[PDB]
Formats: C-alpha cells, sequence, structure tokens
C-alpha cells in the first residue's frame, strides 16, 4: 500500500546556497539545469506551500511535462517537503510519490540533509525492491543535475 525509504545526502557545495536554489531557485535552476528546457508554469498555487507547478522538458524529441506540489517550506531549517501529482514522473502502480529532504550544516565542509522518500501504491499492487529503486535513481538524477549546476557554475550564490 506505502512504502517508505530514507536515504542521506551529500554535495561538495554549501547547503544554504543549494536549499536556497533548490527550493528559490528551483525554477530557475529546473531550465538552466535541463539544457532542453521548454518551458515551465504554475497550474495552482502562488508558489508558497502546497502550491502546483508543471514543467515541460524535451526528451527523445517527445515533449513532456512534470507536476510538483509543495506541502511546506521551511527556510528556517533549510527544508522543505514536495511530491509529484503529475508528468511521466507518476507511476501508474504509484498513487503518488512524496519527497522529504532537510539540509543541515556539516563538519565535512559542504552541505548535508537526511532525504526521505515516500511510495503510495494503488492498493493490494505493490513494486518489487528492484521497481523501488530505479524511482529513487529517477529523483537523484534531478539532484545531479542541480547540483552539477552549482559546481560548474560557482559565481551562483
Amino acid at each position: 500500500g506505502v512504502f517508505t525509504f530514507e536515504d542521506e545526502i551529500n554535495s561538495p557545495v554549501a547547503p544554504a546556497t543549494l536549499y536556497k536554489a533548490l527550493v528559490t531557485d528551483a525554477d530557475n535552476v529546473i531550465p538552466k539545469a535541463l539544457d532542453s528546457f521548454k518551458s515551465v508554469e504554475n497550474v495552482e498555487g502562488n508558489g508558497g506551500p502546497g502550491t502546483i507547478k508543471k514543467i515541460t522538458f524535451l526528451e527523445d524529441g517527445e515533449t513532456k511535462f512534470v507536476l510538483h506540489k509543495i506541502e511546506s517550506i521551511d527556510e528556517a531549517n533549510l527544508g522543505y517537503s514536495y511530491s509529484v501529482v503529475g508528468g511521466a514522473a507518476l507511476p501508474d502502480t504509484a498513487e503518488k510519490i512524496t519527497f522529504d529532504s532537510k539540509l543541515v550544516a556539516g563538519p565535512n565542509g559542504g552541505s548535508a540533509g537526511k532525504l526521505t522518500v515516500k511510495y503510495e501504491t494503488k492498493g493490494d499492487a505493490e513494486p518489487n525492491q528492484d521497481e523501488l529503486k530505479t524511482g529513487k535513481a529517477k529523483a537523484d538524477a534531478l539532484f545531479k543535475a542541480i547540483e552539477a549546476y552549482l559546481l560548474a557554475h560557482p559565481d551562483y550564490n
């Protein structure tokens, strides 16, 4: 029915700069991180907590889009909550996926925080452990894109 996985996050980029560019520059990073960024628009919400944003990207010459929702923003603790409700990032065997990532300064000299992935299933149907791994690899694919941008663009604060 519902599965919850916890993962760790590590990045050589400052946690305060990555968090701001992650939620604050999220709409600005998505287009810069996605070389083929087509366009982005908000279907509902003004960008605050619970807002719904729609992003469009070009893949395999096919126009695709993704929908993301926010449950709450916590800049003070550098942490926020978001989940996908539409787009190719929405599996049919899973009702919806929630993502809870936090950001805290660490002694490593970079950014650190805990990541929590929530996988919901229609009901009896449930993805095997391997299938769940591919689901997480999809999200990590986006983080690396944003993280690679910060490392490739040191002028970004």
